[PDB]
């Protein structure tokens, strides 16, 4: 019943346009946003803070975990869109750690070219209520968060995959 959406992309361009389409479907977004610098990172993030953006920042592995349980005490409803500025496998497994201790399902989208580990990344991770999604391109990504509103916005829907 209950199902949480995440995004994992390593392009800054490709974020903004998922955050601004979550916006348009009148549903919340919480960014955990990474970068090298903290002044940086600041004036990165700033950008969506600005245009309404739950953006939490993260440093570490074990950082970006413990930002997940901010969104488990948070909001309850899971009408939340949650995007991380990566693509480590890493970083896809202690999501899906934290979400499992919870009990919640959770449909994974992430963008990278090579399709091929992938594959293995699907067999790894793919669990019961996690679900595993693999895209190369930015509005084959759009397309899965849209389909997320389509799906909760009205019952718990989460058969369609493709």
């Amino acid at each position: 019943m209950s199902q949480i959406f995440v995004v994992f992309s390593s392009d800054p361009e490709i974020l903004k346009e998922i955050v601004r389409e979550i916006k348009r479907q009148g549903v919340r977004v919480v960014l955990l946003y990474s970068d090298q610098d903290e002044k940086r990172r600041r004036e990165r993030l700033e950008e969506f803070e600005k245009q309404g953006v739950d953006v939490r920042t993260v440093e570490d592995k074990e950082d970006f975990r413990e930002n997940i349980r901010e969104i488990w005490e948070r909001y309850p409803q899971l009408d939340v869109v949650v995007i991380v500025t990566t693509d480590d496998k890493e970083w896809i497994k202690d999501f899906i750690e934290e979400a499992k201790e919870r009990g919640v399902e959770v449909f994974v989208v992430y963008n990278n070219k090579d399709d091929d580990r992938r594959k293995e990344a699907q067999q790894e991770f793919r669990s019961d209520g996690v679900d595993v999604r693999t895209v190369s391109d930015k509005e084959e990504l759009i397309e899965q968060v849209r389909r997320f509103v389509r799906k909760v916005g009205s019952l718990e829907h989460h058969h369609h995959h493709h």
